[PDB]
């Protein structure tokens, strides 16, 4: 009873999406998933990238919206990944081919609910 | 016995629902969940937009009336979240196109039992 | 040995159950849900507004009669929720237009067993 | 081994009836549920009015005979409670309009098998 | 391995059985079910009044033979209920009206094993 | 590892049977079923009078040959019982109307498998 | 891992077979059912006497050769019985009146497997 | 982790087969059912007598050749048994009547799958 | 390092076993616990007379043979008791009544492991 | 996560099959089933013999071609059985007389799938 | 660091058998439990005698081949003991009445593990 | 989620044939089944011979080329098996006595699906 | 700090096995269970006699050779034991008679892990 | 309550997924898992290499772009690893030949959730 | 704080693998277990012989090379051990009978993860 | 709150994998395992030779390249071991005898964390 240091009780949930999106003219950035509590957060799972005309960027951003990680994917193939301290993750699409991509989200994430 | 610091029991439940709005002349508000829990709330969860006229928006406001995070989406797709201290979810429809849209939310929600 | 305070031991309960209101001159306040347990208590749900003449309204009061938080819904919607502290919840019919609306009702509860 | 305070096994059962009264000249106080165990007991349950010539009233009571809550419903409605410490659970009949009100009932129980 | 206080396993039956009653000049006491266990005995269940001449009695009792609760049924509807330390429940048909009343019981009762 | 207090694991089986008798000029002490296990053993069911001249009676005995429980049954009716510590349930017929008696028998016991 | 104190895993297994006897001038011992397993066995049952000249005696004995239980049948009636540390089962027919008995006889017994 | 006693897996078969046995001037020793799995096993099941000139005798044998159980059949009947550590079970007809002994047997056996 | 005194080291176990009795001619004084471990022994527990035909009596003996406390007890009550410096505990059972006499007797035993 | 102990799964497969041999001079071994999987395999199952002129053999062997079992059939009979760690199931037919022997084959034999 | 004198570190395990006996012309001795360890060992615990001809003794002896305890059982029953400086312990059969006696068999006990 | 070691998935398929095979001057190694998966893999089957010149041999082969089992077969008969970790089945037929050789094939085949 | 004396971390560990011994001309000296760690070794456990043709031995030797304990038993019993400073335990099985013997066997060992 | 040194609560993930990747004239550098917590970071798992033109290349990569471990890979096996410190693992494919490679890939991870 | 005096945390895991070995002209010495942490090791479990052509011998080896313990083993039997500082464990298998052995081996093994 | 030396908080991890490998002219060093935290690891498992045309050889190294222990594996058969400060495992497979050679492996891992 010496302290009013309360403990940290760390709470985990999961979500899974599949996406889409159909550039004509324009590169998209299609936003999958997006949080307000980037401050002790970690989140890991994968992207899957189905059906698509051409390779997509896969990009993680902070509140500051600078980028975190960033990888390329070509259709047919996943990614896994494990990050911490981000605001966002999203898949870029550029305005070169047009078509519609299709894939696959999965996320679990870690967070204290004190 | 030294204490009179009672425990925070914190508890989860779970909620899906479609949802539908047909703009006409007028720009729709179409609120998803709400809630007076705010103090202590967290949601995670995905917001998914199956057939549209036009791109929509995905608004999160608090008790003030303010908005915490917006986003857009685009006919076909879903987006996730998970969000804190948040009075309500909405989607906002533009007055530009006149039709229906239709799509179908889920969120699960931790909370104290105090 | 040394206290005789009790835990607190919360279980939860589920009701769904349809809704029907038949306008012909008079506005109606069609109580969906009521309980005499308003102290510590939860009850995360949704109401589903599938037929009627016009937009209607869905509130929750507590037991001073007061508002604690007022939605409008329209024919074919769902509308979710998490509340606490409440006596009742409703769905007001105004008196303008005449015709019989329908929905359903799920609600799950929490609440102490002691 | 240094307390005879025994611990509370609460449990849980469930029934399911339908009722049925026909009003000719006097009033019916048509009694769906009742108990003895009034201390210590929760129910959630609904009462669905399906065919009535009238509006009807549900009314609970404790042992006292008191009213702790008193709700009307029309013909084709449903209602859904959850109370404590109520000794009865029925619907009043007027004497005004003669003919045969139907419905069914639904209730689940928790109190302690101590 | 302190005490000799054994635990208490409690146990749930279920019992469901039709009854019949022809009444020609005297009033009848038809019991539906009986134990010796009333110690420590909960009940629930329903009693249905199908057809009859005219409106049943329907009382419980405990060892003592006195009366815990006595309801009134019309034909054609059910009563439920939740009894505790109870020896008996019957169906009392009046001398009144001559003729054959019939009708269904259901019962689920627990108990400790001990 | 500290006792020679082995655990009690209750059991419970089921059985059915259809009875007869024929009263010419003696009364009959028609056993239904009997054990040799009374210490630690329970049992539900009912008894099914379906056709014959006269009441008949019900009785349920101890060990001792005593008489826990005795209850009297009409043609085409139940009863339903719920007894601890018995021997042994038989229908006794009297002897003043010759005929035959005809009904069913159906209990379910609970006992150690120790 | 501190005691070599096997579980006791008991199982059930379960037998039907009708039975029949010629008496010409001498008395028979019809058995229906043995083991030699009768310490912690327990079995229930009913043995039905569906024709035949005269009342029967269905007795059951240990592995000493003596009477746990016996009962006496007449034609057309059926016995059920749960009975413990037996080794046989058996039904004497007497020398009187000569001519065919027939029945049925079914078991369940449960024994440990260890 | 910290035994390596591992589980005894017990498993059962079944197997029904007709007999047959024809006597000249012998007496025969008909075998029925035989295993070397003598260590833990137990079988249930019956043994049917329909046609033959004289009462048979139905033995049970373990691997020293020594009896178990022995018991007397006629013609027209069956014998149910749950026996243990049993390597044979047999059927002797004598030599004294010439003829064809013919019925079926049934078992169901359980033993360690180890 | 002053003494040669070393310290007594108490310790306790547990033991629950059903008794059984049967009376003919003669009376019965069936022994429930022994021990030959008298100085320095305490021990609480209880005895259950479940089924017997008349009241038997509950003895606790030391060393001498002499009787330290003696009680009177009735079928289907208990008795508690905490007892020292004994060396054992019986029931004797009057040759009277001619029957089976059958209980329960927990018992918890501390002494030093000296 | 403690181990890399691994679970034995076992399966069980059937297979029947009809058998014939035609002895002219010399005696025959004609093999039923015949695995290579001997440890950890069991079989039950039955032989039939339907038509031939003489007594036939049956033999169980292991890898070692050693005798496990040997049973002895006449026509028109059958034998069941139940094996453990056996190579093959054959039937032997002297070379006496000659001509055709006929019948049928039914196991089902468990195995670890590991 | 004074001392040379080392703490005694106790230690308790369990073990629970079944025994069986037959006797045909010569009384039995069956020990059920022995140990070398005599000095500061002591064994609570219990014996059961399940089924049997007569009466037996149950005898615990020490390394000399004295007698501490001698006790005697009837069939059906159970004695519990606690006991110290013994080296066996075992049951006396009589060689009166030949046949089976079995029973169980459950003892806990402590020791130096110095 | 600590161990990244997947389950085993197995599944099993059946597939039945006929087979013939015409020899002239050579001999023939008709091939029955075949596999790639010889590593956990365990087939159940029977090969039926039906019409032939002469005695027939089947043997089994693994990915070496060496044999597993073989057998010998007449016309007319059957042969059962159970095989691991096998790559072949195949049926020599001798150069000696020219002519058409047919039959069928059962299998049923467990493999992991991983 | 003033003492290089450690401390002795005793453990316990337990294994169960089954044994088997086929005598045909010569006596067999079955082992067991054996170790090398006999110093500070303690074991409790049981050996089960469950088939054989003759009564068999059990004895326990030390490093010496010599003989700790012997005991004899018969088939279809249990032996309990608790050992210190032993080498091994086995079952002397004489040449007397041939047959196959067969038992089970269990243990649980503490030794210091110093 | 002296330091305000917190512990390091240590979580633990798990993610498994398929990879593929078409060579045509260029070499990929497919990479399977990355992370931004490379500092007390573990990581547990597998790299399946199911169908492929050519061998491929396992490599394992740190935040300053060197090579921690590197392995060669042929069609159809599989790699197990354990490593720390790391930031992303990736298959190195030849443009050597061109196709399609192939495969799966499992890790569980291991980080401070602090 | 005094003393840079390590404890030693000692930890435990499980292993069980079959073990097969054909001996064709030369003997077999097929090792079942090794290590190379030989000081401070315990390890306790069992080896089972299940079928073989011939009795083999278990032996345990340091790393010198030496022969700790040297047991003899017939097929069906096992052997229960508790080792401490050796190297191997293996099965010498005699070039006499040439054949199959096979069968099971389970270990458990204590070390300090110091 | 004397000292700064923290505790040693161990864990285990446990997998498992099948692997196979081809034959034609030269001889083969399958790796099955491997890691970078050789100080202070220790493995418990065992390798199954299922089907194979000749005996395998099960190796261990360290992260000096040499042998800690080398074993002998016959088609249908299985080893376990139990390891500490090594950096891998592997199975070589000789050039005299083409084919495949197909197995399993389990491994159970504690270091600390």
């Amino acid at each position: 009873a010496l302290t009013c240091c309360p403990d940290k009780n760390y709470v985990q949930d999961k979500v899974c999406s599949p996406w889409s999106g159909t550039v004509v003219a324009t590169a998209i950035t299609n936003v999958l998933y997006n949080n307000n509590i980037n401050q002790n957060m970690i989140g890991t799972g994968f992207v899957r990238y189905d059906v698509g005309p051409a390779p997509i960027t896969l990009t993680v951003l902070d509140a500051a919206g600078a980028t975190i990680d960033t990888q390329t994917l070509n259709p047919g193939t996943s990614i896994a990944f494990t990050y911490r301290r981000f605001v966002t993750i999203e898949v870029t699409l550029p305005a070169a081919t047009a078509g519609t991509y299709q894939g696959e989200f999965c996320i679990t994430t870690r967070y204290p609910l004190s």
